[PDB]
C-alpha cells in the first residue's frame, strides 16, 4: 500500500487534487481509498455524493471515508476497558466511562488521524484495515487537517527515538517512575493485545521500523499544490517544499490546480526540478463529470505524472573538501539555524518549525566552520 | 483582554481578514496582538514585513509574532526542571533533558497554541504575555493552525470537565492513583493547598474559563467567505454549525474580496453581515487606502461594535428542545441519551455536546424537525 498527500496553502487545490487523484487511481485499475479527515464540504461537493464514517464506494475501485475522532476515540477505550477487566487496576473506574459522551480536544485529531493512517498504509507494521474485497488497498489519498500538521505525521518516524529514551529515563532512574512504570506497562501490554525492561526494548525497535518505511519513497509520496494566478499560492507551495524536507521527506511533484473555468497556467520556473503537471477541473453548477475530466487532454500531464510516481536528495556530503549540502527550498540563510549538541557527530538543523538531526559520516565529522548558502541549498563546510 | 478570531474554508480570506482587524484595531488605539500559529508566508506579504517568534511592531500598537512549537516547548521545559530540582521528583533526570534538540510530534502544535493563547487572553487566569509597555494586550487577533483545530480549542473549557471528572476519579478511587496523584499534583503546583482542594479549585478554574470563552465581551469569532466561490459560502454555513457544537458563538460573517465587484447576506441571517475589498499588488499593499476606503466602513464599524448568545432553548409547557443548528441537515444531526431522560448529546460536525436537560423537560427524545435552522426537539415523558 502506497500513500499520497498534497501540499499547499488555504484555497490551492488540495482537496480538488486529492479526489482528482483518488478517481484517476481508481480508473486506472487500483484500489483506491481516499480519506478526509476535516470538515471541509468541497469534497461531498467533488465527489457528487455524502460521505460518512462508514466508506462511499464512488465506483469498484473508489473507496472515500471522512474520519471522524468522536468515533475514532472509542476503539482505544473500549481496549483499555478489555484490560482493566482483565487487571482491575482502575477498581471499576474506566468501566464506567462513557466514551460516547466525550468531546474532541486539542490534538486528539492529529494523533488518531495518524492511528488511523497505520492501520490503511501500514507504516510501522503490516496495514490491518482492508478493502471491501478483503485485500489491502494499492492507494490511500489523504486529505486531512493542514498541511502543516500533515507535515508532522510524515516525520514523525524520525523524531519519536528521543522522546522514547527520555520517557524509558523518567521509568526506569525515577522513584514515581519506578512505581508508576510496572503497571502502566502492563496495562498498555494488555490492551494492546488479545518483563519491563525488555518492554521498553521492543517498543524502541519498533519506532526504528517506521522510519524505514515513511522513509521509504515505496510507501509514501507528497505532490505540491499551488493556484497559478495567487502569488502568495505559489510562495507558500516553495516553503512547503523546504518544510517537506525538513520533515526528512521530499516532494514528488509539484501541481497547478485550476478549479475556475480557465484554461491551467503553469509557474514551472520556480519549481525545477519538480516534475511539472497542471489540472482543470471545473466547478460545474451541475455536478462534475469527471469521465470528461479525466479524459481532458489539458490533464493527460498530470495523470501520467500521477501514475508514474507511485508506479516507481536532500543531504549531500563531500568527503574531500568536508562539506554537507543541504537543499533548502522556500527558506533564506536567515531562516536556517545550525546546532551541534552531540560534538561532531550530527548536526541539528533548525527551520521551518522544525527540527532535523543530520547525523554525519566519520570524514564528514566535526565542528561547523562557515555555511554559505548558494542558489537554494546551504553549503556548510566542517572543521576537523 | 479580548480574543478574535476567523473561521472559515482554505482560501477564503481567514488571513487577509486577521491583518485587516489587526491594523483596524491598532489605528483605533487599542494594543493589538496579531498571533500567527502556520507556516503561511502570506501574513508577511500582506503586512510588508518578514515575522518571527520574537514580536514584529508594525506601529505602537500592533505587534505581530509567529508561534514556534520548537520554541513554545522550551520555556516550560525549564519550569518544570526548577520544581523538580525542589521536589526532587525525577532525581535530575528531567534536567538531562535537552528540550532544544526534540522535534515537533503530531499534536504538539494544538497543545502549546492552546497554551500561548492563555497567557495571551487570560480566559481561566489573569493574561501572562504583556506587551512591550508591561500591559496586557487589548486585542488578540488568531490566525492558527485551521478552522478545524481553531474550533477545538473554542470548545475545549465546555468539555474538559468531563475528562476532569473521570481523571479525579482515577487519582482518587483508585490504589495507583492514592499513592501517586498526592505527588504528581505537588508537582504540578511548584511547576505553575491539599489534593482535594487542588482537584475542588481546578474544577472551578475550568468552568471560569469556560464563561470567558462564552463571554461576548471577551470572545468574538467570525465567518469568513469567498463570495464568488460557492464552496466558500456552503463552508462558512458549516464551520458556523460547528461552532454552536463547539459550545461558542459566531459574531459576524464577512465577504473577502480583492476587488470592489452578490453578497449572500441573507443566507447568514441573523448574523451582521459586511463586504470587505482589500485590493493587493504585487509592490505591496497599501494599507491608507484600504482602511479609508468607504467600502470598507460597515466592516470597521462592525469590528469595532463587538469590542446569537443562546442556541438551545426549552419550553417548559410544550416540552421541546429547539437547538439552532445552522450548516447542518437533519441526517447529520444525531441525538443520543446515555443518562437516561436527564441529558441529551448532540453529536455533529464530528464534535459532542452535552445538554442538561431542565427537570421539567426531561425525557426521552419523541421527535426532531428541522424548521429554518433549528431542531425542534419534542421530548416524551
Ligand atoms: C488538551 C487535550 C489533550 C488531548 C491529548 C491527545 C489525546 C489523544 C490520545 C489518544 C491515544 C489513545 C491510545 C491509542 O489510540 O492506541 C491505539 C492502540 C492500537 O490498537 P490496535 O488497533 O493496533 O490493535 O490500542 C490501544 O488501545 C492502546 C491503549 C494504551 C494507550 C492509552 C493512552 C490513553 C490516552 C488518552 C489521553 C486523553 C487525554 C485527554
Ligand atoms: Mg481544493
Ligand atoms: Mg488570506
Amino acid at each position: 500500500t502506497k500513500f499520497v498527500t498534497f501540499l499547499g496553502k488555504g484555497g490551492s487545490g488540495k482537496t480538488t487534487a486529492a479526489v482528482f487523484a483518488a478517481q484517476h487511481y481508481a480508473l486506472a485499475g487500483l484500489s483506491t481509498c481516499l480519506v478526509i479527515h476535516n470538515q471541509d464540504p468541497s469534497a461531498e461537493f467533488l465527489l457528487g455524493s455524502k460521505i460518512g464514517t462508514s466508506p462511499t464506494l464512488i465506483n469498484d475501485n473508489l473507496s472515500v471515508i471522512r474520519l471522524e475522532t468522536t468515533k475514532m476515540l472509542l476503539e482505544p477505550l473500549k481496549q483499555l476497558k478489555q484490560a482493566d477487566a482483565r487487571l482491575n487496576m482502575t477498581q471499576g473506574v474506566l468501566e464506567g466511562v462513557v466514551g460516547e459522551e466525550l468531546g474532541v480536544l486539542p490534538g486528539m485529531d492529529s494523533i488518531f488521524s495518524m492511528l488511523e493512517l497505520e492501520r490503511l498504509v501500514g507504516f510501522f507494521r503490516q496495514a490491518t484495515r482492508k478493502n471491501h474485497k478483503g485485500k489491502p488497498f494499492d492507494v490511500i489519498i489523504y486529505d486531512g487537517i493542514s498541511t502543516e500538521e500533515t507535515l508532522r505525521m510524515i516525520g514523525l518516524s524520525s523524531k519519536t527515538r528521543l522522546y522514547a529514551k527520555y520517557l524509558r529515563s523518567l521509568a526506569e532512574k525515577t522513584d514515581l517512575g519506578r512505581l508508576t512504570s510496572p503497571s502502566i506497562m502492563r496495562f498498555v501490554d494488555e490492551s494492546m493485545n488479545i518483563t519491563s525492561p525488555a518492554m521498553w526494548d521492543t517498543l524502541e525497535r519498533f519506532l526504528e521500523t517506521g522510519a524505514s518505511a515513511w522513509r521509504d519513497p515505496e510507501r509514501f509520496r507528497s505532490f505540491l499544490v499551488m493556484d497559478p494566478n495567487n502569488p502568495m499560492s505559489v510562495k507558500a507551495a516553495l516553503r512547503y517544499w523546504g518544510c517537506t524536507v525538513q520533515a526528512g521527506s521530499h516532494v514528488s511533484g509539484a501541481f497547478a490546480i485550476s478549479s475556475s473555468h480557465l484554461t491551467s497556467q503553469i509557474p514551472k520556473a520556480d519549481f525545477v526540478p519538480l516534475p511539472f503537471a497542471s489540472a482543470s477541473v471545473p466547478f460545474t453548477i451541475t455536478g462534475l463529470d469527471w469521465d470528461k475530466i479525466l479524459l481532458d487532454q489539458a490533464n493527460s500531464s498530470i495523470r501520467e505524472l500521477l501514475s508514474e510516481t507511485v508506479s516507481h536528495q536532500t543531504v549531500m556530503f563531500d568527503t574531500a573538501k568536508k562539506l554537507v549540502t543541504l537543499f533548502m527550498p522556500g527558506f533564506e540563510k536567515s531562516e536556517i539555524k545550525l546546532y551541534q549538541y552531540r560534538g561532531g557527530s550530527e548536526l541539528l538543523i533548525e527551520a521551518g518549525d522544525q527540527r532535523r538531526v543530520i547525523h554525519l559520516p566519520s570524514q564528514i565529522q566535526g565542528k561547523v566552520g562557515g555555511a554559505k548558502f548558494v542558489d537554494r541549498s546551504l553549503i556548510v563546510t566542517m572543521r576537523l
